[PDB]
């Protein structure tokens, strides 16, 4: 029985072995002998010179297209020797080489994450698969590095398995409200083929920044006489969640409303205004507490000081 | 000068003092040298007899309409004695007593606040205010029994100023959603007249539960012709927050596409379905990833193992 190799991907014509050199024979003892392939299979992949008893590669012969993941791969077939009617089995085994990279099975992977949500959290990542057997096949994954994200594996029998995104530190929208990361899978050749899978990480908005009031307090003096629906006031607040989270109105506190009815307060602009009289006598001053309100239930507050004049 | 006292609201007619007494004066002598009262300001809520020369209320007398805030409550006239010409200078002192409870200017107070309010989170209260004075005013307040909040008051000159409710315990909507407390606001009298405040609270969901599958695991054998489009599992997962913060949908998790592509799992029903012919060789087994989402990006997952037979 005689077994040749040969990488698979070489070039038509590509020298595998001499059939006159394994059977001791010379070239008139060859061509008297009168040899040729009976066709089968893929003995077509392969081409038998019955003159000097060469055999080469006769076509393309991709050892994934044949074999895909089995292991080993080899092409059978049989020689005649016309003359003693004798039957000469051959064996080419088909050398994996490492023309695959890793694939993964989209380009990009979207996900939305809520800024609270809890580190620890695991989310299982695409696989990348690898058409090449044995150490040209997936070895390893890598996440690119970062605060918030790490990768977990399984090491299982022939390779890693079941990878993961785990959160490690948490994440917050005000800081970052997208993270972009690069997962890559490499096989074990030399050099190593690494696929590449682009990972986009949207983080979603919770309310959890209450407004904030330019100032503690505002104080404003105001003339003796001034009349009805003048604006005495401007004030402000920012919030700096999404959306309602941060958009901010504005009130009174419910405290004393014998002071509060005397004026209004624009729950938009914040503009404050007087409603009714100001006496100078009976009130020198007219404290007032006021709230800025984020449109999901958080708060923030300010005081309010009018002196008349 | 003569000095008399009354405490407000006696009955008309009520006994407040006697001239004569004060003057040292008989019948005789009391008559001859005719007295009566000089009209002026609130000298019309005393009468006096020109026989006897007894003093007593003619009418309603009110220390709150008289003097208000202010101390000591004093009633001023003068009593012509005609025989002489004389002024004669006569003080009646109203006293206070204790008629009024402290008022708040609102039934009740509606709060809205974020289940995720930082504990030490201050809302200014309602004023609380008494008609009456000294002793009989505005003394305490108090706040009904709760966990999560408690009253901070400012002790002042005349009485207490500025409560304040503060927030102690964390909230959790998914517990209680909301909270009802009373404010009372007591004088110093006795018995103690107290005023009432009904607060209301309402907990501000935040997305900060996500869903939970009924079970981490689900399995199922199909027969080998099973057709196309048969329904073979339901999935089911839970979220307690509000609204769409506890609305979950399902998908798929992004792993083995070549796996998942045999199957179709509704979003919203969790009903999953064979969508291409399974092979009872390729794959016994078929493992699949899956995920239940919120509508604010919180997510669990759960493994469906589906076993061809
Ligand atoms: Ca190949
Ligand atoms: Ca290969
Ligand atoms: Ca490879
Ligand atoms: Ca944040
Ligand atoms: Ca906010
Ligand atoms: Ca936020
Ligand atoms: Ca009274
Ligand atoms: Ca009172
Ligand atoms: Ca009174
Ligand atoms: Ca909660
Ligand atoms: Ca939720
Ligand atoms: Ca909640």
């Amino acid at each position: 029985n005689i077994r040749y190799s040969v990488p698979e991907e070489t070039d038509k014509g590509s020298f595998v072995g001499s059939i006159a050199k394994d059977l001791g024979l010379e070239t008139r003892e060859l061509m008297e002998r009168g040899i040729r392939i009976v066709s089968r299979g893929r003995s077509q992949l392969f081409s038998l010179n019955p003159r000097s008893g060469s055999l080469v590669t006769a076509g393309r012969i991709d050892r994934e297209e044949l074999c895909a993941q089995s292991t080993p791969c080899v092409v059978s077939f049989n020689i005649l020797m016309e003359d003693e009617m004798k039957l000469l089995p051959i064996e080419v085994e088909i050398i994996d080489i490492n023309d695959n990279t890793p694939q993964f099975q989209l380009e990009e992977l979207e996900l939305k994450m809520s800024e609270i949500t809890t580190p620890g959290t695991r989310i299982p990542l695409p696989l990348g698969q690898d058409l090449d057997v044995g150490i040209n096949s997936l070895q390893s994954y890598q996440l690119s590095a970062n605060p918030h994200f790490s990768l977990d594996v399984q090491q299982g029998p022939e390779g890693p398995q079941q990878p993961e995104m785990v959160l490690q530190r948490p994440l917050d929208r005000e800081k970052d409200a997208v993270h972009y990361l690069v997962l890559t899978a490499s096989d074990g050749g030399s050099p190593i083929h690494s696929g590449t899978l682009q990972i986009h990480v949207q983080v979603v908005d919770v309310n959890d920044n209450p407004p904030a009031f330019t100032k503690a307090e505002y104080h404003v003096s105001v003339p003796e006489n001034v009349p009805l629906g003048t604006r005495l006031l401007k004030v402000n607040a920012t919030d700096p969640d999404e959306g309602a989270n941060g958009r901010v109105t504005y009130s009174f506190h419910k405290v004393d409303h014998s002071v509060v009815r005397k004026f209004q307060l624009d729950a938009y602009t914040g503009e404050l205004s007087n409603k009714e009289p100001l006496d100078f006598e009976e009130y020198k001053v007219y404290p007032m507490e006021i709230q800025a309100q984020d449109g999901a239930g958080l708060m923030a507050r300010a005081k309010v000081l009018v002196t008349v004049l």
